[PDB]
């Protein structure tokens, strides 16, 4: 029952901070829509504008869970800031159609594949393509993707973590809730979706190149916050 509780209320710090892709208005643009380029300053701008906005939504997704008030905002930090792409790559692969080969975000600006690709993703496209192609078929709801969510953020193991040991104990009921929870809704699904984990983490590990690349080529300044998040 408590851990009925601690499911719920995930499930709702998820649908708090994360639009549904069935109640977003969906709307285009034709820059550079069909030819790949190296970077669509203009998608860039708008790309990297959203991304901020996600940012902090997801800093307020992990203020909800339940216990992450608790731990030292020092350790706050570093769990945010050690998962955040992940959650960030998650989030946009969540709101994939693939009939259409494109990728919704938070304000209903959807892009296609090409455009994905000249927004900033670049050599990283067809690998996050690939990634969200393989999630449908695990046919995923709010809750089961937002204690995804939470389990690749509440990890004890994460280095410099003043109370490693607090953090390990707050995610313990985290595998369960989402163990049950998988067999109560839809009777393999837990360790696919956890295997899911892994994949992200490889893409997100590629992200340390990629916006040393972007910063380079871009003429104005990385956003503060993505600064912030790849700064370390
Ligand atoms: C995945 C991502 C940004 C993002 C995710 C969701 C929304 C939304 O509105 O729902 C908006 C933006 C992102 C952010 C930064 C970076 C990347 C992706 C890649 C993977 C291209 C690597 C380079 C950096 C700049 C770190």
């Amino acid at each position: 029952a408590e851990l009925d509780d601690l499911t719920e209320k995930i499930r709702k710090a998820h649908q708090e901070t994360f639009p549904s892709l069935c109640q977003l208005g969906k709307y285009t643009t034709n820059s550079s829509a069909d030819h790949r380029v190296r970077l669509d300053l203009g998608l860039w701008d708008k790309f990297s504008e959203l991304a901020t906005k996600c940012i902090i939504k997801i800093v307020e997704f992990a203020k909800r869970l339940p216990g992450f008030t608790g731990l030292t905002i020092a350790d706050q930090i570093t769990l945010l800031k050690a998962a955040c792409l992940d959650i960030l790559i998650l989030r946009i692969c969540t709101r994939y159609t693939p009939e259409q080969d494109t990728m919704t975000f938070s304000d209903g600006l959807t892009l296609n594949r090409t455009q994905m690709h000249n927004a900033g993703f670049g050599p990283l496209t067809d690998l996050v393509f690939t990634f969200a192609n393989q999630l449908l078929p695990l046919e995923m709801d709010d809750t089961e993707t937002g204690l995804l969510s939470a389990i690749c953020l509440i990890c004890g193991d994460r280095q410099d973590l003043e109370e490693p040991t607090k953090v390990d104990k707050l995610q313990e009921p985290l595998l369960e809730a989402l163990k049950i929870y998988i067999r109560k809704r839809r009777p393999h699904m837990f360790p696919k979706i956890l295997m899911k984990i892994t994949d992200l983490r490889s893409i997100s590990a590629k992200g340390a190149e990629r916006v040393i690349t972007l910063k380079m080529e871009i003429p104005g300044s990385m956003p503060p916050l993505i600064q912030e998040m790849l700064e370390n």
